[PDB]
């Protein structure tokens, strides 16, 4: 076998349950969502409540399984505004037990830049693209468009 088909092994037992979004200064619920956001191939689009771009900081909470085991699972993110790169992020998780389920927090303080660019002008014009790893090896790319409600 190779890596490309490792890669397909670990996409074919992966799933994300749930996720959320809170404010990290006062640990209220901002969003939820419950669809799977890993599947790649095709574009996804999420609706937000507009106040997720006015906080300063965000605790991400993604509840995922996974068949098999990953050594050191990872994310790149890139938020793109019509076509151009504003932000980069990257996550790390760590080790993944095959056959488990897991919460993943991370806080995300995005660019002070992005708490003033009106929701009207961004909704629907960003997409954010994810990039699912374990270490160096590729296992899904999606892309998920924004909506600020
Ligand atoms: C790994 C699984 C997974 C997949 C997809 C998603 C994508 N989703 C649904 C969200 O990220 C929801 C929260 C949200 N909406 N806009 C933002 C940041 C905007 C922003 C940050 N820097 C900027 C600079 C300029 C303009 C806008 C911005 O964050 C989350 C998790
Ligand atoms: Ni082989």
């Amino acid at each position: 076998s190779a890596k490309d088909e490792r890669a397909r092994e670990i996409l074919r037992g992966f799933k994300l349950n749930w996720m959320n979004l809170r404010d990290a200064e006062t640990g209220k619920i901002l969003w939820q969502g419950t669809e799977d956001l890993s599947v790649p191939g095709v574009e996804h689009e999420a609706r937000v409540p507009k106040k997720i771009l006015k906080c300063k900081a965000v605790s991400r909470e993604l509840n995922f399984s996974s068949t098999e085991q990953m050594e050191k699972f990872r994310l790149e993110q890139k938020v793109y505004f019509k076509g151009q790169c504003l932000e980069e992020w990257f996550f790390e998780f760590g080790f993944v037990i095959p056959n488990s389920t897991n919460t993943w927090q991370s806080l995300i303080e995005a660019a002070p830049e992005s708490q003033m660019m009106p929701a009207s002008v961004l909704t629907g014009n960003v997409i954010i693209e994810t990039k699912f790893f374990d270490d160096d090896l590729l296992v899904s790319t999606s892309r998920v468009r924004l909506f600020y409600v």
